[PDB]
């Protein structure tokens, strides 16, 4: 059962790449991107999003999927999933239709699919691919990340988005890592600060 | 070689005790201790405190020795030290004759013993005991640590501090996790903000 899903770059014919709009630099930001750090800061149950780009369009029913992944080599063959006290608690559960124990939901997309994979027991969520309008740049997907950081027990989280042909076959691979708390504008700060002390220490 | 210096608890005829005196709650702190987290935050070089305490003296020539190790398994066996790039470095080597090499000094104490253990390699700083104050309760002892955690590459670290005789036996030992920043107020806050997301999460 436990697959390790395949998570190495891959720009693929239509150069498939994923990047993060310009965000605020404020410690009550809702999300923040880290250039320096290569880090997605994100709050629980907000919208946290990317941009897609192709150099061409892909072929029709082409799709999206977000999929989830620890990076730790002790971690790496366990599912990622909501943790057990919000899976079974109210919130961010009741009115919703999103299973409650996927840690990944989008927003704004009502023909979303959240897979839980009956062979390898992977949660993923996908959309359909939609092209940009009319002669602009990006396609935006809005995700929503349903646990903190701290829900597990830090365990980093690779985020894989794949570009995907209707018979699965893999188009395009990039991915980020996600970071999720009450305080994603502080934890960048933070981050970076640290980053920083160790960065001047090298010689010459 | 790879030893694992003995760690547990153990308050021994003298019920020895390291406690932390009252710290500021200032971000702007030099050094706050976290009772929530169990957790000393302090900056490099910058005076960082503990409070030893015993029930009745000690015999005479008895020490006090800190010996840092690595707290994850992975880590346990390797012999903590100053980062090379401080230890070659000029910052708090020039004008100081504590070895480079150690990552733990003692301040004000001018019978501190830097030991490098020839059989395990071990690093740790020993000074001998000194009596409180004539019916105070405890002895101060003034360390000073010599890395930052972003060093390296967090590794947390745990200090073990033991009350010996002078043939080396141990009378009593306890320890805590040291976290060294330039920003130890704002580690403590994030720490204890990211620590309550978590805490409220339970059932009943
Ligand atoms: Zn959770
Ligand atoms: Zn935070
Ligand atoms: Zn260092
Ligand atoms: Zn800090």
């Amino acid at each position: 059962a436990p697959v390790i899903p395949s998570n190495t770059d891959y720009p693929g014919p239509h150069h498939f790449e994923v990047t993060f709009q310009q965000s605020s630099t404020a410690k009550s930001a809702t999300w923040t991107y880290s250039p320096l750090l290569k880090k997605l800061y994100c709050q629980i149950a907000k919208t946290c999003p990317i941009q897609i780009k192709v150099s061409t369009p892909p072929p029709p029913g082409t799709a999206i999927r977000a999929m989830p992944v620890y990076k730790k080599a002790e971690h790496v063959t366990d599912v990622v999933k909501r943790c057990p006290n919000h899976e079974l608690g109210r919130d961010f559960n009741e009115g919703q239709s999103a299973p409650a124990s996927h840690l990944i939901r989008v927003e704004g997309n009502n023909l979303s699919q959240y897979v839980d994979d009956p062979v390898t027991g992977r949660q993923s969520v996908v959309v359909p691919y939609e092209p940009p309008q009319v002669g602009t740049e990006f396609t935006t997907i809005l995700y929503n990340f349903m646990c903190n950081s701290s829900c597990v027990g830090r365990r980093p989280i690779l985020i894989i988005i794949t570009l995907e042909m209707r018979d699965g076959q893999v188009l395009g691979r990039r991915s980020f890592e996600g970071r999720i708390c009450a305080c994603p504008g502080r934890d960048r700060k933070a981050d970076e600060d640290h980053y920083r002390e160790a960065e001047n220490l090298y010689f010459q």
